[PDB]
């Protein structure tokens, strides 16, 4: 049962090296050892093995899973005390908040982002109500002015939420999930900007995730609506980008989902206080949130001191001012309604099988029911 050491949990993708690093520095003043792994779909796993009390201390992932993980009383509240809580932006504390109580520390942050090549485009558009013109523009040359995935919901939020809409009204470390707002008039102001994209052809249906990246990618298309997870093959590419803030809508700023990744002690282990202490002191510090860096990126952090130092990087800056505007996902198992209801809505109202008001409406009754 453990007991005596730490053990931790956490993806294949993540600097679980500079993790490790982190660990053996931990075990030098402590002489407890720190054990790194990254099993196969390990958020599958976790569930299993903590029902029966056993697993890692500590699990690694995004927040929006330990929503579901504390419902089944897997983890572990947590009780920074107020000067820790300060070390971090506000905002993150809300991500791992699940029905008032903490139950994760905030890591990384990353949101989408609006990336543009600089060489067709000297200065991004700062509006979504200028984007119809400048293509208009651009298709003078033979190049449209932005393609993105239009298929799924965590790409089309953005805009559809800019000018009032949300998932579920937030309000206190709690989330009503009879005030959903998918069918407001701020969604439906979006959706509709959306659609009229598509009928006067500045924007293609069936543009998805593998079309908009080659066409960014092959200096077709000015802009793209990407994360983090990106930039690697835009690089590659040789195109001369930059990252951006998201375009406003009726003068409201976009506000796109924003992932939060997370760390949470299993509520079965018998290390919680080593744990902590690992977490709040040695890992969550500038030469933590580093050697972990070093190993790969985490883009942007939670813990403002080294915010700071990373947003010399103007892309992680751009990243963290969407996630600052950004709307905190719902860690809760309503929002799989959400992903379903919203995916559906929106391909329909695309396609002109329903109206935007049709559309919206539909998705809202799916989602209360």
């Amino acid at each position: 049962i453990e007991e005596g050491k730490l053990v931790i949990w956490i993806n294949g993708d993540k600097g679980y090296n500079g993790l490790a690093e982190v660990g053996k520095k931990f075990e030098k003043d402590t002489g407890i050892k720190v054990t790194v792994e990254h099993p196969d779909k390990l958020e599958e796993k976790f569930p299993q093995v903590a029902a029966t009390g056993d697993g890692p201390d500590i699990i690694f992932w995004a927040h929006d899973r330990f929503g579901g993980y504390a419902q089944s009383g897997l983890l572990a509240e947590i009780t920074p005390d107020k000067a820790f809580q300060d070390k971090l932006y506000p905002f993150t504390w809300d991500a791992v908040r699940y029905n008032g109580k903490l139950i994760a520390y905030p890591i990384a942050v990353e949101a989408l982002s609006l990336i543009y090549n600089k060489d067709l485009l000297p200065n991004p558009p700062k509006t979504w109500e200028e984007i119809p013109a400048l293509d208009k523009e651009l298709k003078a040359k033979g190049k449209s002015a932005l393609m993105f995935n239009l298929q799924e919901p965590y790409f089309t939020w953005p805009l559809i939420a800019a000018d009032g809409g949300y998932a579920f009204k937030y309000e206190n470390g709690k989330y009503d999930i009879k005030d959903v707002g998918v069918d407001n008039a701020g969604a439906k102001a979006g959706l509709t900007f959306l659609v009229d994209l598509i009928k006067n052809k500045h924007m293609n249906a069936d543009t998805d995730y593998s079309i908009a990246e080659a066409a960014f990618n092959k200096g077709e298309t000015a802009m793209t609506i990407n994360g983090p997870w990106a930039w690697s093959n835009i690089d590659t590419s040789k195109v001369n980008y930059g990252v951006t803030v998201l375009p406003t809508f009726k003068g409201q700023p976009s506000k796109p989902f924003v992932g939060v990744l997370s760390a949470g002690i299993n509520a079965a282990s018998p290390n919680k206080e080593l744990a902590k202490e690992f977490l709040e002191n040695y890992l969550l510090t500038d030469e933590g949130l580093e050697a972990v860096n070093k190993d790969k990126p985490l883009g942007a952090v939670a813990l403002k001191s080294y915010e700071e130092e990373l947003a010399k990087d103007p892309r992680i800056a751009a990243t963290m001012e969407n996630a600052q505007k950004g709307e905190i996902m719902p860690n809760i198992p309503q929002m799989s309604a959400f992903w379903y209801a919203v995916r559906t809505a929106v391909i329909n109202a695309a396609s002109g099988r329903q109206t935007v008001d049709e559309a919206l409406k539909d998705a809202q009754t799916r989602i209360t029911k």
